[PDB]
């Protein structure tokens, strides 16, 4: 049996864990918390860590542990299951990308259609959308969006984007709050994560849902896709089946378990989501490196400068 450190959604992790158990008969305990805590928790424990597998929602968390020489190398077969143009690769082949969640723009189909949207998420910080576009300045995805713009266009365009949003758009406490707002007819559209919406339409019933998602594509900064992955620790005493778990995670069946409950694009190409998701490669997400401490530091300071925090 193994103990998994999970930074992923408990629902998404639960699915993979139980399906894994049916397929093999191996029990997988779960330790759930944010991707950061677990990574540092694993740093403090070191060679004396209970963690057998680290199921992180973010790649940096995997990186810090890879840079700290704590992760066990995965068989090329495993890391190959989800290989594809734009997918994150472990320099030391010591962790593997599993799923991806994208940035989107949900809008009110009662008022707007596609021809009514922008070709760049950047054009939303203009007078054309004064109080017509919403955002969540305190979201971790909103921070990633800053970090990505800076990396794709430069600091100048990032701060300009932020000041324009503050000047025109409208801030919402959480992502779901920005979606309900669009669904109520309080605001035309809003910048959110595709996952929060799929789960809303499935629960209600798409025919009772007025909101719709828009994807910018074109390697736009608005097409930013964040990846999740999994890794095994060198301190594992069940490395035998810890590997098997990460291998399941990347394998078609494991991909099917997650996508049966989660709306995250499968990196394994032989998998069909139960959610209306186009192949991940079709999103045309821009190429970007992992976010660093100083990078978040930088983006957070830009939020202060924009007057959002």
């Amino acid at each position: 049996d193994i103990t998994v450190y999970n930074g992923q959604h408990k629902e998404a992790a639960q699915a993979v864990a139980d399906a894994f158990t049916r397929a093999t008969g191996i029990k997988v305990k779960l330790n759930s918390a944010k991707g950061d805590q677990l990574a540092g928790q694993i740093k403090e424990e070191g060679s004396r860590s209970p963690a057998d597998v680290f199921y992180s929602e973010q790649i940096p968390a995997l990186a810090t542990l890879s840079a700290a020489n704590l992760l066990e190398p995965l068989p090329a077969s495993t890391i190959n299951e989800t290989r594809g143009k734009g997918v994150p690769v472990a320099a030391k082949k010591d962790w593997v990308a599993l799923s991806g969640r994208s940035r989107v723009v949900v809008y009110d189909t009662r008022k707007l259609s596609e021809k009514d949207l922008e070709k760049s998420v950047l054009n939303y910080a203009t007078p054309k959308w004064k109080n017509r576009i919403g955002y969540v300045p305190t979201s971790g995805a909103f921070l990633e969006q800053i970090v990505a713009i800076v990396k794709l266009k430069g600091e100048a365009a990032a701060l300009k984007w932020l000041k324009g949003l503050k000047e025109y758009g409208k801030p919402y406490a959480k992502n779901s709050v920005a979606l309900q707002a669009v669904e109520n007819g309080e605001i035309d559209a809003a910048l959110i994560n595709n996952y929060y919406w799929h789960a809303f339409a499935r629960e209600k019933g798409v025919q009772n849902v007025h909101t719709r998602l828009n994807f910018v594509r074109h390697r736009d900064p608005g097409a930013l896709v964040t990846y999740s992955g999994a890794a095994v620790l060198k301190s594992s005493q069940n490395k035998d089946e810890a590997k098997k778990f990460v291998a399941f995670l990347a394998g078609k069946e494991g991909q099917r378990a997650l996508t049966a409950v989660r709306a995250e694009y499968p990196l394994n190409p032989h998998v069909v989501s139960t959610f209306n998701l186009e192949p991940i490669a079709k999103l045309e997400a821009p190429q970007v490196s992992a976010t660093t401490v100083s990078e978040k530091e930088h983006a957070t300071r830009l939020l202060e400068q924009a007057g959002m925090k």
